[PDB]
């Protein structure tokens, strides 16, 4: 089934807000239910036809998986080259910076949010991790009251 | 609980955007206030300004058609009512409405960007991403 429509309106702010004031070339969220599986997934900067190319959408696998296993910000200058990378998948445009951090509510994990390629050509700032903090909080708050 | 919930939007939204103050008003149907939250003053001012606001002038602008407002002068629009007495002097402002698509609940609002700067397409962006987790977090409230 699909999200609800105010909560999708939501993460999709979100996500772009995110990423734009980062100035993140890619921006993503996954939201979760219990166990941590992947319900949805939300993103922008691909365009359709890469998006076609790619095909299956992530199970929320390697560098990702730490957010959730390690509740705190994951800042890498070359992603896919942290031990934990399950790597690329055909099709998916090459990616070496990331910030990601868990989206949650007190204890409670409900998803991840990260980005990828600052335009600096950069590693993400400090301020850059403090703010996608913040909108992790509030992506949080979103989930947790749309559900309950 | 709820109160906690919009007291940390706020404090998202003036941190970020760097405000000296911020609040949110939240009202009922007949537009009277259920919750006033608000950063950026002292325990004193408050006690001297007494009496809290009833959602008038650039805030009753916003209730009566929910739309993002930002200004250089908030002072200097047509709808202003004014501060009361006591009021910190305050001049940029941004407002936007805290929603679901169904129904408007409130404004999140700030004022005064340090170093006197007005109010950025992106500061507007970020509130109002800010403001729809709130709406949210209202509308699952007003269910219980
Ligand atoms: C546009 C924003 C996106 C961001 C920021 C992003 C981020 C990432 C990163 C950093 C990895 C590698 C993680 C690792 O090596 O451990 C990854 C893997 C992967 N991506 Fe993306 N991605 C995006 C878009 C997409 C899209 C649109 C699709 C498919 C339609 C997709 C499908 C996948 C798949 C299948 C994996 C393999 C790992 C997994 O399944 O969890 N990604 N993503
Ligand atoms: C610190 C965050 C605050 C912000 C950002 C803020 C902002 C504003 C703004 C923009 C106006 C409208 C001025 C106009 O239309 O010309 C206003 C008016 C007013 N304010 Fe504040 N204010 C804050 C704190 C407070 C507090 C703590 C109180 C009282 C305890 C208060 C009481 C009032 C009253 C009574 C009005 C008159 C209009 C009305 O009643 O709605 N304000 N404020
Ligand atoms: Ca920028």
């Amino acid at each position: 089934g699909a999200m609800d429509p105010d909560l999708e309106a939501t993460l999709r702010a979100i996500v772009h807000s995110a990423t734009s004031l980062v100035d993140a070339r890619y921006g993503a969220m996954e939201v979760h239910d219990r166990q941590h599986r992947v319900l949805h997934f939300v993103y922008e900067g691909i365009d359709e036809e890469t998006v076609r190319r790619i095909g299956h959408l992530p199970k929320g696998l390697g560098v990702i998986g730490l957010l959730i296993e390690d509740p705190k910000p994951l800042r890498l200058d070359d992603v896919s080259a942290h031990p934990a990378s399950i790597g690329f998948p055909p099709y998916h445009p090459p990616m070496r910076t990331f910030l990601g951090v868990p989206v949650r509510v007190r204890d409670e994990s409900f998803g991840t949010l990260y980005l990828t390629d600052k335009t600096n050509g950069q590693p993400f700032s400090d301020d850059d991790e403090v703010l996608v903090q913040a909108l992790a909080a509030a992506a949080g708050i979103a989930v947790a009251n749309a559900r309950l």
